[PDB]
């Protein structure tokens, strides 16, 4: 049946089906640590892409593909606040971290204009929006759907709980163009929800590859960005 | 791998694996018409089930399911209000519809009690909330998470959105007890959620029926219960 | 996606998403006996409570499906009787009246009548000329349409008290049936197909399971089916 | 669920997901020709991969991968008789073809002597038994499970069908080290089967690349060698 689906219950360290770029890496204990978490902190970019590129759409018959894919994850900050968020995406096959790419951008963007040849299509849980820094950002830690920019093309505000496993639902259908982004803390019941029309044949090539991105741009002010389950799946 | 996995795109007339209770029915356009459509309006109680009993948890191993669930809905009302909303929901296994049921219980409840004997885990999704006749409902359209009775556990505002299409998907995930609720509209990026915890192995029997009831309590503010489509999948 | 998809690792007593008919039942160690464990003639089917769409009359669509399972047939001497059976019939189907452990509780007859409207591949272990003049001279796998007396059949090398696995796959596109068993234990694997066409065969909604039975008492033997997967897609 | 789980029901020209080595490669019509069909016809040695590894077996809880497989393939000869076959197997993840490598060899082996490095396991549909070239060969077409080399632990005699598709059916159930191969023709009825005993966590790496290799090793015996369509899973 089903194009592709695949499930991770847990992570293992050098997971061959797992393309590992910047800082990110599996741990010990089993968790994708997007960002590095290290004794002296430091500044850190990292992304890690499923090894396996993606048919989001077709060419010859015109097809989308609907996906659907779960995680759950874990932003621990020291302090009571941290920097910068994480970020589910999809990108074209095998793409590099930009040059000249920063934490604010989750080492998904050069710049912070709007250009189509990005082809990035992306999910933020965006811990930082500090006014001079992130002047595209709304004034609170906030769940964005991007769309070829940092500038979301919809947000809603995160109540995120520090240290605590946020279960994530994204689902795409591709017959209403409809991208949802579902939320929920089981240990206190917070949740939130964000959806947006999204024509994916518009935005991404054929094939694409998809991961976790992150970055923590002031190590004064570090979270880890701690992913412990992935599955997905999509059909054309 | 998976216990269950089950999948209807669309429905068919007299559909063999689906339990009809009450008026409930598919039209020839093959969408499950859980409440009666009819040219001369009337009050109505129906409820849908899948043919095979799933079983929720084992007396044996202590295990318990975690299952997810998806479809889609449209509540269609004449005037700008209409009574008196769907319910989908976990019961006894070959579960009938309770005598003395009324529309504003969806055919689930003999009454407004909360007698642990009903077994039933419902999320339903309440059109009506007038004090008279349902002094137990908040003042608003609600999504609510009921166990063993009408007054819920736990609600939400629900914007419902007379006759467009609404995309729910449910997940239960059994280590956390974490019951989530994710509803959209698509046609305009309305979203709304909802989670609670609930033991299954605490309210339900070892083996149950799902599916979906609904009501018409009053044919003057009638309107429709369409599901289009269901996703359903469990495991132990 | 799919259709429907189930998995049986291991059954449990009165498991209500199956049918029991005869004296099928699912012993505590959670292996479901299509035939009485005790010793007496016997005759038991078990069907998966929900029927399934194999074919649909609005688009012409045809399912395709894929079932897997693992049985065991221990005889007490060298020998028993009389077989077990994987089958597809109308939903909600009763054993017929008057059918006998030698056609599985699918059949009242050796006719071939079009009405039956049952597909079934069948595990023989007894065939002989006094009761089943029907049946090939040794123990065999049979492709059923509408009748007890098998399309196609191949030599089964059973093996008493082992377990065989058992793949069976029907691709709509080519009609294409094909039973794939095997013996972990020694290697010993038999391979049969056939071409059938369902949406000729069978109603729009069917119940699929397993049928078996002992006609004699003093050749008693086990029909054991010990875990159980499948799998449909229109 | 289940950790893998991939379909293609065709094949599309430069598919990003599988890894070309050799020849091998995918026409306009969508099939896998593994071996050149250039006409002016050549010696052939090809392979492909599925781009992604897999982990057949875990160091961490001993645990061993069950897998299934399923895909058609075809094998038209222009004289009676063509050589030299086609292989499904399972090597080091991102496995290259061996330097010296041979049709007869199917890409998969620098030699004929059973090396433990080698770290391979293969199902092999052997057209050529040439006892000039192939000594290690019986004396007929055959099926045949390769475990380190290319003389085969376990062969049956395969009743191979000019032009015709065969559907093959892979199964290894690792609770009893089973491996089993079904092959059927829909046009005539023909069956062959096979069954051997091999423990994966002896024989292979945790990660491995799945595909198929095949060879012409004398273009005036020419034949292709096609795969229509692959189905895999497999889960830890
Ligand atoms: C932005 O990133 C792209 C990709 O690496 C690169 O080609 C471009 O030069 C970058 N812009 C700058 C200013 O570095
Ligand atoms: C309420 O429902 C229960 C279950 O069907 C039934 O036993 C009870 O008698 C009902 N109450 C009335 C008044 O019928
Ligand atoms: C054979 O079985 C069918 C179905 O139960 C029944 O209608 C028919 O009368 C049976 N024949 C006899 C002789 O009982
Ligand atoms: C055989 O293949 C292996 C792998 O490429 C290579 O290391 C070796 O040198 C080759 N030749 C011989 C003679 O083994
Ligand atoms: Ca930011
Ligand atoms: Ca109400
Ligand atoms: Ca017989
Ligand atoms: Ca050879
Ligand atoms: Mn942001
Ligand atoms: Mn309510
Ligand atoms: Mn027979
Ligand atoms: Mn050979």
């Amino acid at each position: 049946s089903d194009d592709l689906s695949f499930n991770f219950d847990k992570f293992v360290p050098n997971q061959k089906n797992i393309i590992f770029q910047g800082d990110a890496s599996v741990s010990t204990t089993g968790v994708l640590q997007v960002t590095k978490v290290s004794k002296p902190t430091t500044t850190s970019i990292g992304r890690a892409l499923y090894a396996a590129p993606i048919q989001i759409w077709d060419s010859i018959t015109g097809k989308v593909a609907s996906f659907a894919t779960s995680f759950s994850f874990v932003v621990k900050a020291d302090k009571s606040d941290g920097v910068d968020g994480l970020a589910f995406f999809l990108a074209p096959a095998n793409s590099q971290i930009p040059s000249g790419s920063s934490a604010g951008m989750f080492g998904l963007f050069s710049s912070s204009d709007s250009k189509s040849s990005n082809q990035i299509i992306a999910v933020e849980f965006d811990t930082y929006f500090g006014k001079a820094y992130n002047p595209w950002d709304p004034d609170f830690k906030h769940i964005g759907i991007d769309v070829n920019s940092i500038k979301s093309i919809k947000t809603v505000k995160w109540d995120w709980r520090n240290g605590e496993v946020a279960d994530v639902v994204i689902t795409y259908r591709a017959p209403t163009k409809s991208l949802t982004v579902c939320l929920s803390y089981p240990s206190d019941g917070t949740s939130n929800i964000i959806t947006a029309s999204v024509d994916l044949k518009a935005i991404l090539p054929e094939w694409v590859s998809v991961g976790f991105s992150g970055g923590v741009g002031n190590a004064a002010e570090f979270e880890t960005h701690d992913v412990l389950s992935w599955y997905f799946t999509s059909n054309l």
